[PDB]
């Protein structure tokens, strides 16, 4: 997975992510209303009544809704992404905390926090535990990003030493290694720019670029988390600023096209195809959630505030996996 | 620009391209009917009557329709793409030939040819001339690709030495240098694969990848024509085969996502933004033409055979530059 | 600069480094005998008596010899290397420590320590201070590597948070960033191997490498400290094991050939050439010190033990900057 | 193998090469005197009298001396390097030519040519034949480079279409593909320079290089022939001009250190180590021949003109594989 946030010229914060994985568990757009109640652990029936309604992509396959990303009615945005070989969870909670299953972190935070500081305060009351789930069969190795209405972003990483918080980050996150490593890695690529290099001579030979784009020489094109981070970060820096919410969604999806993974192009060590199942964006000020799918390029949108946020039940929207082609003539 | 063709499992041939440029002159989908007539040179009133109707993207700003790419009623597909520093044209026709403006080549070929052999045979009675056009102010440096209904592809390059023809190619083309150079460059990257490298040790340190995608190590991520050719070619090789026409369009657009250029990421030496204006695909068997735009992710389609192919006038369809977002609620 | 250690199959440990800089202050091979004495600070009179004799490259331009690298009579080896933007020193010593000038660290450690644990204990007794020196005009930003006769290596980095010690490392060190960063970066390159990739097809086209060496695709060739680290580490991994001390020296100099910088190839932002001034190797068991220079490919050697270890003066050997070409005929 | 020529400030031309191979057939420095005579073919009796004496590295294991590279008494320099998958030889000579074994081309040309013009005229008189030899057991795939005393260089490549000649080249040659391919590939890397990139911001984060060297971002560091060509060419361009013959040798060897392959680092698909067996340089004006070996960094020199050029027998000099270490103690 890959993710970033941007700010528009009309003072709106937007966040977007690709979800890259090897299977499509039954996933849909889920609106969780206020006071629905969300479990902390799947093997215990302790429930936190959530203050806030929120909308995002997720699964209803276990006891409480598992949100992969989303935005709440107070403009807080966030996502869980993979963090293989780095994520570390405890067997028992630390003194003064309750255990939480890593897959309920987004649902719990979007249900209960407004600012990135709220999020940091909230997570001190919990210890992530090594609790499995039936969709995957194991606890996935995860890390977490949040962006609030102000545009401030944070990264939360369950490292071997404990929870590592990174404040006021560049608003880009992919997978392993840790955020500091990628932030440092950025420095090796500062020569990657939009501008062409000057012509040179070798002897009596004039040498000029083949066409355009030679300013990017040195940027990698593979789909490793470190390469994905570089592409999302550099193209976030150089893509034109979005003037409004629509341009924000459009631009986010253009930046993420450089990390969109076709089926077959990346295989796991077991030969499973790891691909971009969907791409989503969300806006803190409007509380609109947008998505497109591997099989459908047409962006769909769900407005959180359009619904009865005191509903008794979840409100869900199913994926349309048919390429939604506008016929201009028969 | 970047382009490729694929074959589906149900025996269809499709071809697609991105159009990368610094300005958007009035462009639209054009159907040219049979017996419309296409000029050879913009300054002379000699026309060739076209045997075949065709559809594609182009301009109606000069005397005859200028098609950037398209498919004809007999399944022939093709496109003109940039070829800077290589394209060479003459001031006067070679003896035995007529001159032709480089921008009229796709129109003439789609109007009169069925097979890739037909195209090769057809281009021998013409010399490309350095005639300007009002759309750009100069003759753009171009080379040409064609794929016929059988899936065979050719590249035609106006080199300093004369027209260079490559037959039965890999069905990928971007910009400069010439096709043999890119086909040779492929060999340097055969280690770019979907599969992860094996873990190693250094002393007592075990070293494993950060996540997935490390089989791609070495593939460049910049937008030079050589890097674009590599990415299209390798992702064409490893993306899952399309089962049908709709999977074809979807897969073509996923492979081209890797060479989709966001505005601001590539600047020319004049400071102009070079970005992916549209992405199109077309199918030899159905004669359907499909496109999406920088500002509009939803794919539209025009069927050539749905129209009156003996119509007197061009039939056109205008771009919809609004992001066509499906609203799932209210 | 770049550095590594290796172990031979006859149980010897060797260490080598390049010295890359923009000018050559008066440098030479220095033997410091036992009980000679070394200052901790230029501005204070305290002289620490050294228990052990040592040899290495260094300067005699300040009060006590400054060794850039070397080996002592107990087989402890070490070197100081650049650490730009990371090294940070204090104005005053911490409670219960003595201040030390960064450039006197190698002289103090070689003079008084045998194992890497000894080095770690010795350093707790000191605080590195921001004291300048006359050779450069400022306190240079440095980090340190040591390798004892057992072949265990450590890295000591004066970070913003305090002294960071890395134990039992891979025995490679260049410049910034920190050792943990580079050791993590190794993981992105585990696909760099001696073995060629298998042939592939694209359609009917068979693709095979140009020659040999394609297993290394992905490895960077520039002279940045991260690129230098990767090349030293991967080439350390795959270069044939040395069977004796002479092969050990030979192999070290071959591995470092991949990070040997010709004059003019790397300029600072003032346009000064940063080049490899010398390359040195040393062996814990023999106490031999070997070196070649930019202008002289012939390796020269100095034996520590051959000299009077109780000498009452330094013993120095001057550089021969003339290419030492053996004339095979008149 | 890798090769280049340079011109000194004092107007001397020098040429150098590495020899990279998987085995070391008995090789030495050979002076071939005038009128010694060189076979064209092993299976036919004709010996061609050589007008000129020459010196270089080679083999005496077959009928006539086989020189791998060398310089003649009129200042012509040249070498044969590998050209896998591209070299194409005939079964019979073309009408009007004599057949020649590919391994005898250097001896015949050095024995009889002065200028690159002469070399071209000479090669038009031959057809390279698919004749084997008892050193390898097969006709090795080869291509050839020559530099005359004026400093003009040519490349001669036995392609499938016939001999291809490239005149006044940049004075760099490695292995496959053909010279025009590599010369075009140089254009993709014109952004590889000695100078650092400017610092950038990302949000509030200031990004600066780790150290020095970041102008080189993009240059590959693997040992394939295309990567070796880029490193030799770019470092020939930016390495300071050699002021005299001795600096010329030193600089050539520094440039070639970037393509010096340690044993173990490159294996063939038959698991053989391909490594740099020797590195040689030669000077057209002095007719001095210089070399170092994998196991001995000290350069030896042979002067052609010092010998009796009308001697009846070869004059040879054996390799000294012992690392020739200057012992400084006394
Ligand atoms: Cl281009
Ligand atoms: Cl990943
Ligand atoms: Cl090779
Ligand atoms: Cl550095």
């Amino acid at each position: 997975c890959s993710s970033l946030s941007i700010r528009t010229t009309d003072d709106k914060s937007l966040f977007a992510r690709t979800m890259d994985f090897t299977m499509e568990p039954d996933s849909k757009v889920i609106i969780v209303p206020r006071n629905y109640g969300i479990r902390l652990l799947e093997k215990e029936n302790v429930v936190i009544n959530n203050s806030y309604a929120f909308v995002g992509m997720g699964s209803t396959d276990i006891t409480s809704p598992v949100l992969y990303d989303g935005v709440n009615e107070k403009g807080l945005m966030g996502a869980m992404l993979y963090y293989a070989t780095f994520a570390t969870y405890a067997d028992e909670p630390k003194k003064g905390t309750r255990g939480i299953n890593p897959v309920y972190v987004i649902s719990q935070v979007l249900g209960n926090c407004v600012t990135v500081d709220d999020v940091i305060e909230k997570l001190t009351s919990y210890t992530l535990l090594n609790e499995a789930n039936i969709i995957l069969g194991f606890a996935p190795p995860l890390h977490y990003t949040f962006t609030d209405a102000s545009g401030e972003s944070i990264v939360i990483e369950p490292d071997k030493t404990g929870i590592t918080i990174h404040r006021k980050t560049i608003g880009v996150m992919t997978a392993s290694p840790g955020y500091e490593w990628h932030q440092t890695n950025l420095r090796a690529y500062i020569g990657v720019t939009p501008n062409p290099p000057q012509d040179i001579m070798m002897g009596d030979l004039d040498l000029t670029p083949f066409g355009q784009g030679a300013g990017g020489l040195g940027l990698p094109g593979d789909f490793t988390p470190s390469a994905r981070f570089l592409r999302v970060a550099y193209w976030k820096k150089y893509t034109e600023k979005a003037k409004n919410e629509t341009e924000g969604v459009t631009n986010l999806f253009h930046i993420l096209s450089s990390v969109n993974i076709p089926k077959g192009v990346v295989l796991t060590n077991e030969g499973k195809t790891d691909y971009t199942i969907y791409t989503s964006a969300m806006c803190a000020q409007s509380k609109n959630y947008y998505f497109k799918l591997y099989d459908n390029s047409r962006i769909s949108a769900v407005s959180l505030m359009a619904e009865n946020l005191n509903s008794q039940d979840l409100i869900t929207f199913e994926w349309d996996r048919k390429q939604d082609i506008k016929q201009l003539n028969q």
